[PDB]
């Protein structure tokens, strides 16, 4: 139950989608002097090849409606023997809980833990970067720096014998 603006960081994505032509014009940065902005589009398959100071994404929110208990959302990873290292991702998912606790004291930051984003049973989740957080505000502001990448592939085996 929060009304506020989101952010996100512009590290790496897998667009395992498709769209109307994907090409070096969807994926635009947020890069204006004049009052608005626009935030980068989905991702472009395999983009991480970019920065993340590049720049960042915004997005409106507001509250998601009491839940009253209920709604674990943190029984859902992979390695759980007593401390994790390594982490996986975070997608479009039930996480309100992180939205929610933001208007508890103004603002909200995800938990150090690695949450789920990998193809199991949840929302079709996929490849994305942590830390992703909440706060109450509503001043989109512009900022930003041109900038841009590129990318080819990456496959390989490992196969001696038959």
């Amino acid at each position: 139950m929060a009304v506020g603006i989101l952010e996100v960081s512009l590290i790496s994505g897998k667009g395992l989608k498709r769209s109307d032509f994907l090409g070096k014009i969807d994926p635009y940065v947020e890069i204006q002097y004049k009052g608005q902005t626009r935030k980068s589009s989905v991702a472009k398959e395999d983009g991480g090849r970019n920065p993340t100071w590049n720049d960042k994404l915004k997005w409106r929110a507001e509250f998601p409606g009491s839940g009253a208990d209920y709604k674990l959302i943190v029984k859902v990873m992979d390695h759980d023997t007593f401390s994790s290292d390594d982490f996986i991702g975070e997608a479009t998912v039930h996480v309100k809980e992180l939205l929610e606790m933001g208007v508890e004291k103004g603002t909200a930051e995800l938990r150090p833990t690695k949450y789920n984003i990998v193809d199991s049973d949840l929302s079709f989740v996929g490849e994305l970067l942590i830390g992703v957080s909440y706060s109450l505000l509503q001043d989109r502001g512009m900022d930003g720096e041109q900038f841009g990448g590129w990318k080819h592939s990456n496959v390989d085996h490992h196969h001696h014998h038959h």
